[PDB]
DNA sequence: ATGACAGGATGTATATATCTGACACGTGCCTGGAGACTAGGGAGTAATCCCCTTGGCGGTTAAAACGCGGGGGACAGCGCGTACGTGC
């Protein structure tokens, strides 16, 4: 069980907040070394970085929908 | 932050002297090309026929075609670990 990885995709993406934003890859990069499966909750993970940018807590910089950059809110 | 505009420096191209050997030219020769004639055969030509290709006629549906839809594809966007590209 454990919490829901809303949680933890946000820490991922702010463990680094580079200028240029992080890429789908190298968040992915960054959950499997925390050790959340990536390979079979790849949906899960696909739905997820839309929904994010949809709410508004997080914006995307670069890229479109999951691809590409993502960096945070101004507030 | 980003793009627009100037400049140098060395690598590559630009202008000029050298030499050399290799393009090029000159010579021996004998192989090579071929004239006459022939032997003899391939091959062009007539013809014909027949059958195998061309031409046509009726019925099926196999195939073509056309269209709605749906889910798969194609390929860009961007980032990132990288992987040679490159100086020495």
């Amino acid at each position: 069980s454990g919490p829901p990885v809303s949680e933890l995709i946000t820490k991922a993406v702010a463990a680094s907040k580079e200028r240029s934003g992080v890429s789908l890859a190298a968040l992915k990069k960054a959950l499997a070394a925390a050790g959340y499966d990536v390979e079979k909750n790849n949906s899960r993970i696909k739905l997820g970085l839309k929904s994010l940018v949809s709410k508004g807590t997080l914006v995307q910089t670069k890229g479109t929908g999951a691809s590409g950059s993502f960096k945070l809110n101004k507030k």
